[PDB]
């Protein structure tokens, strides 16, 4: 569990679609607060689509940088978690827990989203 921070997940292939429906599904179920300010979109530009999603907190604060790389490098392994854990944590999680599969958001060229995590490298 965390949050309070502003961390974005890039996907472009190996069945990662699964890991953002997963991932989507255990961080709105276990946040019933509705205080998680994420969502996912979908690019199209130089006749190649890609996948991105962004999560943000509403208590974020733009100091206390520890607390950035403490989500980063947690994030990262619950996201990394083998197939087991990702799968488990996802179906598994209908006994208490529940997933949600929001519409997608159309992406366009300009400056709006983080365009510089997701665009690189997680």
């Amino acid at each position: 569990m965390q949050k309070g921070l502003e961390i974005a997940f890039q996907t472009i292939n190996g069945l990662d679609e699964s890991l953002v429906q997963a991932l989507a599904g255990v961080t709105a179920s276990d946040f019933p607060d509705l205080d998680i300010k994420y969502n996912i979109f979908l690019v199209d530009l130089y006749g190649q689509k890609y996948f991105r999603i962004l999560f943000q907190s509403k208590k974020l604060s733009e100091l206390h940088p520890e607390e950035r790389k403490k989500v980063r490098e947690k994030f990262d392994e619950n996201s990394r978690m083998q197939y087991s854990e990702l799968m488990t944590k996802y179906h598994d999680l209908k006994k208490q827990g529940k997933i949600k599969d929001r519409p997608v958001k159309e992406v366009h060229e300009e400056y709006d989203l983080w365009e510089d995590p997701i665009w690189q490298y997680i």
